[PDB]
């Protein structure tokens, strides 16, 4: 049951979430204040629902929605945590993972009491491919482009003739980043955050991966590398910014 | 909207052909048709589908009466809303189809039913072993495996089981995959997806002696592990805990998803 939502002094015990390997979730990693996280790697790998405790720090291995995990599966792993008062984050965030509404219900269904901590408008433009390519060639920024979009690929081969289209980085006029509709959105986002370069992209997964503007905006939240996100119409700018700011 | 469900009474495939001849098949990103949709085929030319591969989710391909749609994968993160949206990309007509996205970690029968019911198109839906279910413990299963020479899928991340294995089969080098040492073992992790393990076992097509893959180890309860076990095509002896669980597991296996 969600006792309160923060909008730490005073109450003790924290509830952190980790994966099978033992790596903590992004939201739960930020909750740390330089504590000894050696106890978590000492018993790795874990099964879904495994509870690890070291004093006040309590960790639970939760199922991954992007890996097929269900709401019922998450709620069941949360029931394995010993009933107490905890300061936590929302479990399973965020690209292709559990939504804020799904995570809220999971915590509310649990017998334990929770104090839940919460999880750019300027970067949202309305540029077409021609406009974006001009920006990319001058700024020397990386341009994430879906290889499986024939219409876009044609424009690229016509403007940048002699290009050898291959997966990943292709520096030929524009520093392109070619991704497939085969490769998961969370996998592409992980690859771009690792590179930590300035970007000029469209909402990753929109159309190409079966996402509508709302869904692609939720995955874009997990993008940490500075980016210029381009949407179709100028009317879509405010919409995309609405889906980005609001709840999952 | 699901107009009717084929049951042999009082709606047959031959009977429904008067209403429509158009079929709705489902495929993945690569262009490979789903298991349920592959069985619907009667020796038709499926070359048109590989001619424009790879596809994006929601891509509609038509060759006369045969209509194909690339649907999202639930095991790959796909949602109910995403499937319903890809189905809305199909041109509104009367179709003979199967349930989309079956079955290991994919969409349930209840979720697929709603997706078709939400769509503007009318559908004539075709439907998607008790003998293999035993109640043996590890000691019992290992004896069966060493004599029958069958493959034994074992979760590496279960310390209790690993201890028993190293004690009975001393000098064993536990590694991922096939380890033939007394028993032809198949070591899998809780890291590797259930649908990925099942795909690996169907490919090997060997006789098996296993527990319901994913149960406990992957966060599944008996009901959920039974749904994934449906997709196991390689001959297997599925062992459950108690003899009281045998009928339960067989119940979850026979019934709807």
């Amino acid at each position: 049951k969600i006792k309160a939502c923060i909008d730490k002094f005073l109450t003790n015990k924290l509830l952190l979430f980790a994966d099978i390997n033992g790596k903590l979730y992004h939201d739960s990693q930020n909750m740390l204040r330089g504590e000894d996280m050696s106890f978590l790697e000492k018993d790795a790998p874990y099964m879904v629902g495994d509870v690890i405790t070291s004093g006040d720090i309590t960790c639970v291995v939760i199922p991954s929605k992007k890996a097929g995990g269900t709401t019922e599966m998450l709620s069941r792993a949360l029931k394995k945590v010993p009933v107490d008062e905890y300061i936590t984050t929302y479990p399973g965030q965020g690209c292709a993972g559990y939504t804020l509404e799904e995570a809220k219900t999971a915590l509310k269904k649990c017998k334990s009491a929770f104090y839940v901590l919460p999880s750019e408008i300027l970067g949202t433009v309305s540029w077409n491919l021609r406009e974006m390519l001009a920006h990319a060639e001058e700024t020397r920024k990386l341009m994430p482009i879906c290889m499986d979009v024939r219409a876009i690929m044609a424009t690229i081969q016509r403007k940048y003739k002699g290009i050898k289209i291959q997966e990943g980085i292709v520096d030929y006029g524009v520093r392109f980043f070619f991704y497939t509709s085969k490769e998961p959105v969370a996998s592409i986002i992980t690859k771009l955050n690792s590179l930590n370069e300035p970007l000029v992209t469209m909402p990753i997964g929109y159309v190409t991966h079966g996402f509508n503007l709302e869904e692609a905006a939720r995955c874009m939240r997990s993008l940490r590398a500075p980016a210029v996100v381009s949407v179709s119409s100028p009317d879509a700018v405010t919409t995309y910014n609405g889906y980005l700011t609001s709840s999952s």
